[PDB]
């Protein structure tokens, strides 16, 4: 057949981690699969002269910009070669401004860009399901906002309305933006038991 | 036949996301289709020096301008090659001024410019059927402006003058440009109910 | 026959949007038609060193001038090649001064300039139909100037001192150039009232 | 016969707009006619280093002067080639001083200079 179809037709679902409601395949699994397909393949992390330092022959492994931070990884599997850009992000999938990033944040982004570069190959290309486009797939957390507003919306619809901050107090969530996925499910249980039964 | 007709005659409707009332197809789907048509195809993201840094050998992957931010993607499918420019935009499809963008905003724009570059080839040209030209909810904002200005005109016509800021004030909208669609509907009913009766 | 006659004899009326009372053909339609006529055709957006930045190797995709902003697009259909200039304008078709434009404004102008390059080709030649030559009724704003000068002169003809700035003060118009059309009609009402009685 | 006489003997009166009491033939009509006469012709808008900016490799498409603003268009119909100078003017046909022009004013001037350059060839000379 061909490399993309062979690689595309695989199940990488078992080796995935659900963090923040997104699906990620571990690099260890990607390194072995490609290694099997091609014993000798190259991974190159591009290095770009860091702006502020501006020292001659000084090349950091990541882009540094006032707007933020960028990484690049080029994976050459067999003859085929390809590259992926990615923004360095927090543990909550939020952007990091110039001077707020830590070397750990960069290495995690470098590893993630590797699997995405591998995803350019047939393996798991659509399995990512384009999580990058929908606010870093925080839509599951954004659904919580729709369901708390729906609980508030029933109140506005009925005789007495209730403020959202107090609805949040039901969940007792300090930051609706940072909440563990199990807690989103636990919060949904609270809201659905109140909101869903009234609707039904 | 030919590449454009073959690619043009496909249904990418199933793999689309409706965000902000606009339609986009995931890069994942675009990456696989082209890969099937051509096993070896190239995607290149152009790099241009950041203006403020002005460091030698420093090339960021996106344009930075006082006016705003631009990205470029060149997709070479088979022999054919082509390029697309795009403005980096907010999650509300609004422009980002110099110093207000985040790396995450740039990567999302880079991915979107890729599918638009693919759209140049037959695949997805119809899904993006000049979707930029339509209002894309700008009317959702202009309509409210036409209805508040219509009232200002009819009230002033009744011989008693009214001001746009006062019409904005009773809707208690901080920015007529940013208002939730339910709030536009909530704002619209009083104005449109009043306009017909006032004009009598 | 020939490319211009073939392309010229097409109806692009169905794929048009009426915004601001002007007719625009969507780029998506233009991209496909040319693609059919010629499978391999090139679209190039010219890049010009941005003035203020003045960074070496820094080339933005649009002209930036104190007077305003310019874009350029060169479409090579088959052997034939050609280029078009489009000014960046507001959503109200008004000019944008240096430092008031947003990247989104530039991309819209770039797309518009593309279809104008297609318009140079037989396709969409008549869609503009010379709608750019009319003054968009600001000539009526110039009529206000003729009617205030008629008042000034006929007042001076009576032997009574009259100055355009004081005649303007009657209308209390800060800028005779920017005045709402209802205000032009309201101002006309004032002038005729003064002007008619001298005739009696 | 010859290009000037053929082009000169045409009626472009129907495709004209009366603005400010002047007669103007739309560019769309000019682009088609020449295209028919010659399938491959060239229109070039000259670019001149803008004065105030004075950035290296910076070339705007129009002249900028304290006295005012100038545009240039060179139309090559068949073998014949020619160029036209147009002064940027307000919607009232008045001059625009340095720093009072808008990019829209320049593009309108550029389009008008095109038809005037076409007017050099026989087409619609009587209007211009």
């Amino acid at each position: 057949q061909t490399l993309f179809e062979q690689l595309n037709s695989k199940n990488v679902n078992d080796h995935t981690e659900q963090k923040n409601g997104l699906t990620y395949l571990a690099w260890s699994y990607a390194h072995q699969e490609l290694k099997k397909i091609d014993p000798n393949y190259t991974v190159k992390v591009h290095e770009f002269p860091h702006p502020d330092i501006n020292t001659e022959n000084y090349f950091v492994p990541y882009l540094a910009t006032p707007e933020g931070y960028f990484v690049q990884v080029s994976v050459t599997v067999k003859d085929s070669t390809e590259t992926e850009w990615l923004p360095v992000l927090d543990f909550r999938n939020k952007s990091l401004a110039k001077g707020s990033a830590t070397t750990f944040d960069i290495n995690k982004a470098q590893k993630r860009c590797f699997v995405k570069a591998s995803a350019l190959h047939g393996l798991g290309l659509y399995i990512y399901n384009g999580e990058e486009l929908p606010s870093a797939s925080d839509n599951d957390i954004t659904e919580l906002e729709e369901r708390i507003n729906q609980f508030v919306n029933l109140s506005q619809e009925k005789g007495r309305d209730a403020t959202i901050d107090k609805t949040m107090r039901w969940l007792k969530i300090s930051n609706i933006n940072k909440l563990s996925q199990k807690q989103i499910a636990e919060a949904h249980q609270k809201l659905d038991a109140g909101l869903k039964q009234l609707d039904s």
